[PDB]
């Protein structure tokens, strides 16, 4: 729609690049001179554009490699089977019927495994190609030289698709991974402050997105290893795995924010008057943690190295101040009258928030370690 | 491999059914008498078997309705466009190229909305059909009496696929949903015991499956409404949504077990000497909760109603005993010496573990209420 297009103007360009490739193919088809070989079977060239045109360059290269491997293997096996069938001379229609059963059984069985679950598009092309070659080459009997004219058009369609996809506003999966890693830091930094403000008041998509994107980052990393060097990523083998390592450390840090958010929806809650004692100490930690996460995200985005000053000094000091405050007023969290039930559970429930906050601060040193590793493997610019 | 056959023997029945349908079609094709139309185009029937065969029966009905809708809309638009194009006369190829560009842009833009992620297969059978009908019907001027003969072979392949799929050992999505719901209770029950035992030692897939398969239940629900009555689910409008409501309540209860597991991986851990004091109470709650979850899962499995006894009496008693114990020995969690850092946090972690366990026991009434509602909407039988 208008809103969807304006929000992400990329989709309009992708739709008009697909329309351009279809027009550039239909013009050749409709103006080509008559031929005895490609004047009736030319349709196989405009339907390849609709099947091999993906959203990124790396996806197009990898999927096209898989489809060409399946097609060439199915064609070689079908040619061998057809040549071998003639030996019997009287049960050809039975041998060719048993071949279909055997190959279809194995092709279906092998595509249901829990490992090759993302490559069913390459198994289906094998199953369609074996059947097409075996059935269409029975009456004619010379599909050897007819199967290459149907691959020449496929090659023309895939060449046009790749040229139009690559030389007109390409979309790179590496930049997608870079942008996603930059965006997760801001999502977590917003959620942490929303949780602290909601609890102290007299938050979902942040950690939801930061915890449910491991598959997306893995797929984007798989696509990114095919693309050639370009732009700022000037190196033969860029270290794309350190981006996944930094996102794993960030998710380990965001699981405590998810626990903090779940502390607000619980059935048992402490009285509002008791929460107001630790307001300043609770707010300072959220402020410093969000500042740190935004500073790390900004350094990642600009491809810059960490400065010489310690970044964790302020948050560490705030955590120590909160600990001392908790120690001073510890008698609010328990009752010494019984020292040797809803009210007691409520009173003890106010210390879970502070214990989880201190554990969140304790988990922040491994994100800095992973960032230093990434800033070293990939040559980041020296700070100004 | 071979072991996968024994683990799930129904994937070998699926592969053999696929081979059976392929060989029935190949046996009709290899023996059909010569005809003026089917002697050369009888390969469109065996290709449809490989496209419209699905694991379940409701997925086959739903995706064959989507595919037939796309094919017929595309064919009607293409024929009307060709007839309107002939009116222009000259520049007719300019008109056809413009039409192909506009339709390709629209069909590419409409399959990118985030509300249509699951129908990106019913949008791709419309652009192939439009381009096929427009390009192949230009050099003869007649493509209306041939498309009728090209659709009969498709309807024959789809009729054979559905007959063989539905009359030889069918698989039902409602049974898959029923079994998934029954297995979630077992997984959560095993995870709670694993977490408590691991904490008290001198777990992951359990809650992971329950909290990481929400879309699976909705996909099986979308397929299950298309299937006819059968077996014990003898009702035209089966409340398949109450299974989803029960799974949602169980997921809400599994989010606390996730945090109980996370307490073991923290960087701050309490001393074991203080841990040993609260051992019998923790184990009693850890066994009562698992026995209740396994009883609810068993009563869902056999479709039986709740008895006259109260299932939550024992867990409530164990929780009250744990709270009284915490109240007696509360002086070990806090220090009264400085009443008005690492050691204090380590001591305070015990209260977090106890509080999370108590919240787990406090959230079970929602699951019991959901089970009672499900056993009311569907006619569950009376106990014994
Ligand atoms: C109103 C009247 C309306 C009536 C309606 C009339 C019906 C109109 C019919 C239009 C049908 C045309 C649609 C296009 C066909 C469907 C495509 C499809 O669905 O499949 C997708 C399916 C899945 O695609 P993917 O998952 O995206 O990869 O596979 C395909 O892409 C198409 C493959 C077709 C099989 C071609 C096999 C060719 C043989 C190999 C070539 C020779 C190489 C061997 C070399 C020798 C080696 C030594
Ligand atoms: C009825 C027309 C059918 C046309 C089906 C086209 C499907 C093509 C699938 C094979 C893609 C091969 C990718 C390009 C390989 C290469 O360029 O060498
Ligand atoms: C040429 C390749 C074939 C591609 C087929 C894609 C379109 C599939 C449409 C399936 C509709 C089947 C209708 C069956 C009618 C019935 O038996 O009730």
């Amino acid at each position: 729609a208008w809103e969807m297009g304006v929000s992400d103007p990329r989709k309009i360009v992708f739709s008009a690049k697909i329309g351009l490739a279809l027009t550039i193919v239909a013009l050749l088809i409709f103006y080509q001179e008559p031929n005895p070989d490609l004047s009736r079977y030319s349709v196989w060239a405009i339907l390849t554009v609709v099947v091999v045109f993906e959203f990124t360059i790396g996806a197009t290269l990898s999927k096209g490699f898989n489809r060409a491997l399946g097609t060439l293997s199915a064609g070689g096996l079908a040619l061998g089977m057809a040549e071998l069938s003639t030996l019997f001379g009287d049960w050809e229609e039975i041998f060719c019927t048993l071949s279909i059963f055997c190959i279809g059984f194995l092709a279906t069985f092998m595509k249901l495994y829990p490992s090759m679950k993302a490559y069913e598009y390459g198994f289906r092309v094998f199953l369609l190609t074996y059947c097409y070659i075996l059935i269409s080459g029975f009456r004619t009997g010379q599909f050897i030289e007819v199967a290459i004219s149907r691959f020449l058009l496929i090659a023309l369609g895939a060449g046009v698709s790749l040229g139009v996809n690559m030389f007109i506003y390409p979309i790179w999966a590496g930049e997608d991974l870079h942008n996603l890693v930059v965006k997760n830091f801001m999502n977590v930094a917003t959620s942490l402050e929303g949780c602290v403000n909601g609890y102290l008041r007299c938050v979902y998509k942040g950690y939801r997105s930061a915890v449910e994107s491991t598959s997306q980052e893995e797929s984007l990393m798989s696509f990114a290893i095919w693309e050639p060097p370009h732009g700022p990523y000037k190196s033969f083998n860029y270290p794309w795995k350190n981006y996944v390592k930094l996102s794993g450390a960030l998710k380990h840090c965001a699981f405590t924010v998810m626990a903090l958010h779940g502390c607000i929806l619980s059935e048992i809650q402490a009285p509002e008057e008791r929460r107001q004692v630790f307001r300043q100490e609770l707010q300072r930690v959220g402020v410093e943690g969000a500042k740190l996460l935004r500073e790390l995200g900004e350094k990642v985005k600009k491809m810059e190295k960490l400065g010489p000053v310690d970044l964790l000094f302020e948050v560490h000091l705030a955590a120590e101040e909160l600990q001392h405050k908790i120690d001073k007023k510890s008698y609010l969290l328990v009752n010494s009258e019984c020292w040797e039930t809803y009210e007691s559970a409520s009173a003890l429930s106010l210390a879970t928030f502070a214990s989880l906050l201190i554990e969140f601060v304790a988990r922040l040193q491994n994100v800095v370690d992973a960032f230093k590793e990434l800033s070293q493997k990939a040559n980041f610019k020296e700070p100004e």
